[PDB]
């Protein structure tokens, strides 16, 4: 019953990706435009969100479609799409190559397909409930290492954020100081596929909002990854996540300093 | 004479990393020695950095080389090439394909030549003294942007620092507070090169050894960048390095947390 929902999600990542590809390198200062205190959004963003929602609604009129940069369309269904049409816009914008375009879809509550595409790489990881998680079909799962000298932990958390920085920054100083290795890539769909993948061991990323984390969550889950939402799952939420070892780690960390 | 030295270099960086791309994916837990008390290093930086080796030697017999991994070899030379036969350990043995071979030559106490590779996506950086920096065969040059909000920096500190974690948090945060955004990739060669290629507009790294930074530093200032060196150059420094405005910047938080000189 996913089956065609997941290729869609597929077609649709693809579509905005697209956009991402023709434009890398060309987004100016003319070209963006100030989001909030320290956000940016360019015609690349918004145009890859109108190709995806356009696809998405073509194969499911009745669905609903909840995007970054425009916001939600549709008329209440319990199918509800998450996208975020670029994810990494900063990197993007910089010519750091990695960004993504995340493509999730949830089912009431429940996260049941995702597509996270990164463009410049042409690597699509993708997943559904029962169905596994794939790599531009290979199988993927998370590493089993509970070693923690031995662990990589990806993490993020924004600049003039909703809770004091302190908090981050002690929750990062303890990880920071028990694991190998801890690496700030700046695209959180990106790094729940590299969790999914075996890359790193443990995420922790903060103030998500749910376009940020859905596809990526379908993935990690079918890899065999844990997680942990914080808050409002349709509002601003905090992920950790892992393989068993390395998320129980980080949340016993986080626990100290805020509450989970 | 710069050209023979600058086409040896990037030869050089080139066998090394062929060793890279041959075990990437490979190195198990079998396989890791621990070297203090978070660092590790696999038979993969050991056969890179005696393949630099030979290269180097092969056509300067008389240089000195100075690897990481096993030191120096030489009698005493002018010329004097320091070598990271893997930048980005850690990101390699799990995976994330930042990491590079890092081959500079200093001519006394100047960087000269510098050549850094990574091997996943075949991308070679190079430049020497006056001759200008390249990627593959295309000039770089450090980015223009002097607004804040607007550029990107990135950083990096080791977990078991001889400073106390608490300035390099204080530095970090000021800096996060004013710029547009700050990415940790893990590898200090490539952060230089990423500069030098007018991605990044700044750059922080803290206790760096001289094959960390050597070549990168050439390209840097090939592309037009500055950049301050804290500390002893041949021993434990830092740097914090970028375009004019991202420099500046940079420093003068560090300034207020530790004593740059
Ligand atoms: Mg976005
Ligand atoms: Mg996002
Ligand atoms: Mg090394
Ligand atoms: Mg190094």
């Amino acid at each position: 019953n996913l089956k065609k929902y997941l290729e869609v999600a597929k077609i649709a990542a693809l579509a905005g990706g697209q956009v991402l590809k023709e434009n890398f390198g060309k987004v100016k200062k003319e070209n963006i435009e100030e989001k909030g205190e320290k956000d940016f959004v360019s015609y690349v963003d918004k145009t890859s969100e109108e190709r995806i929602k356009e696809v998405i609604l073509k194969f499911f009129p009745d669905h609903e479609v909840v995007g970054e940069e425009m916001g939600a369309e549709g008329s209440g269904s319990e199918y509800r799409w998450f996208i975020d049409p670029l994810d990494g816009t900063k990197n993007y914008i910089n010519g750091f190559p990695i960004f993504a375009v995340s493509v999730g879809l949830v089912k009431g509550e429940e996260p049941i397909v995702g597509a996270v595409y990164l463009p410049y790489f042409d690597k699509l990881y993708w997943g559904a409930k029962g169905l596994g998680a794939y790599v531009n079909g290979k199988r993927i799962k998370v590493k089993d290492n509970e070693s923690l000298k031995h662990a990589g932990v990806v993490y993020g958390f924004p600049s003039r954020s909703r809770r004091d920085i302190s908090i981050y920054l002690n929750i990062f100083k303890d990880v920071f100081y028990e694991v190998g290795s801890m690496r700030r890539p700046g695209a959180a769909a990106v790094d729940l596929c590299m969790v999914a993948e075996g890359i790193f061991d443990g995420m922790m990323e903060f103030e998500m909002k749910p376009w940020d984390i859905t596809a990526g969550l379908v993935i990690l889950k079918e890899a065999g990854g844990v997680y942990t939402l914080v808050g409002e799952p349709f509002g601003v939420s905090d992920i950790i996540a892992g393989n068993k070892a390395l998320h129980d780690f980080i949340l016993q960390v986080a626990k100290k300093y805020m509450e989970v």
